[PDB]
């Protein structure tokens, strides 16, 4: 039995720091996937309506519930506002879909997953007559107001934001009429791509950091040969078999040493449970300041041609 240490939000909640990720796994892995991860001792379990397979999460949960292998109240469970739904009725029927899929009753945060919005319609990422992604009207802005009113029915514990940069951050803070703040923003984070600015600036405004792709996302489709690798990278390793752990665990611990909550992902129960075992060890200063060295400001997950589009978050320093 693991737990994860918890990191303290600004509404008092407390958010475990290793966390299950969900995206990619398919349909008939996910559930053993969650089954797995929450015997193991995990409690925070990162969804997203675009994954696909929230459905099955909800199976799992709502089994592990009944099965009294875990309280809903101890469980931390994450999801997201794709940008398709940023017009207000389709804030409030993407989160019921969301919430039924996962048989809840609350979601611990609600994220909006991406900062710019796209076209609405029965397309998950409408595009021109090139691949040109398609904005829409609404902007997170406005989605934020709708999300808010989820908080005031009790239907979501607290709002966050994904792949915002700090421009995006000062926007949505000294928004009038702002009613909730942003308890976290999940973006990419590893040693290629160390965003020591952006954590810099979010932890000086009382928002954590969630970093996603903490294994530089193997599996994402987009991947291609001469892509960096941090799984395969021989000076992690060589760290790694300092301490008798994997990889894995190092790039794991790497984000827990930084405070910054972390969700890989795995539909392998080996590795689920190897992925939590990560508080038996600590990394050295001197370790810690070499891995931070090895930024490139690498971004695994920039496959979308957006940068035309206003909201667009990678062209700002951070
Ligand atoms: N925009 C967003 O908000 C956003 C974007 C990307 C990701 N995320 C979230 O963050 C999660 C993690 O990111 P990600 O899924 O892109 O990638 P990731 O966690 O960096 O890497 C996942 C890959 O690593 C493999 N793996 C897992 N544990 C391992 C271990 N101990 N040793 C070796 N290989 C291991 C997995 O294989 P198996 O499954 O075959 O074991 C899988 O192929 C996502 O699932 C999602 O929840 C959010
Ligand atoms: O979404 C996940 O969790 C993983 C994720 N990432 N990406 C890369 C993306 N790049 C974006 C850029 C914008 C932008 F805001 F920049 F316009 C908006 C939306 C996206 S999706 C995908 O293309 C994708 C496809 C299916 C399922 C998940 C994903
Ligand atoms: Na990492």
């Amino acid at each position: 039995s693991h737990m994860a240490t918890f990191v303290e939000l600004s509404t008092k909640a407390k958010m475990p720091i290793v966390g299950l990720g969900t995206w990619k796994s398919p349909l008939g892995k996910v559930k053993e996937a969650v089954k797995v991860a929450i015997d193991a001792g995990y409690r925070h379990i990162d969804c997203a309506y675009v994954y696909q397979n929230e459905h099955e999460v909800g199976e799992a949960i709502q089994e592990k519930i009944q099965e009294k292998a875990v309280k809903r109240e101890d469980l931390f469970i994450v999801s997201k506002l794709w940008p398709t739904f940023f017009e207000r009725p389709l804030v409030r029927k993407a989160f019921e879909k969301t919430l039924k899929d996962l048989k809840l009753s609350y979601l611990d945060v609600y994220l909006i997953h991406w900062p710019q919005g796209f076209k609405s319609g029965d397309d998950l990422f409408p595009k021109d007559d090139k691949g040109n992604a398609i904005g829409g009207k609404a902007t997170f802005l406005d989605a934020w107001e709708a999300m808010e009113e989820l908080v005031d029915e009790g239907l979501v514990k607290a709002l966050g934001v994904s792949n915002f940069s700090h421009f995006q951050i000062e926007k949505l803070l000294n928004k009038p009429g702002l009613k909730y703040k942003p308890v976290t923003n999940q973006v990419e984070c590893h040693p290629y791509l160390t965003q020591e600015k952006l954590i810099q600036y979010c932890h000086s405004k009382g928002i954590t950091v969630t970093a996603y792709s903490p294994l530089g996302s193997p599996d994402r489709p987009w991947a291609k040969p001469e892509d960096p690798s941090l799984l395969e990278d021989p000076k992690i390793k060589e760290i790694a078999a300092k301490h008798k752990k994997t990889a894995a665990q190092v790039l794991i611990r790497f984000h827990i040493q930084r405070n910054v909550i972390v969700i890989p992902k795995s539909v392998t129960p080996a590795r689920i449970v190897e992925n939590i075992q990560v508080f038996d060890f600590k990394l050295s200063d001197e370790e810690m300041a070499t891995i931070l060295s090895f930024n490139r400001n690498w971004r695994a997950c920039n496959v979308l041609q957006s940068s035309h589009l206003e909201d667009y978050p990678f062209d700002a320093e951070y």
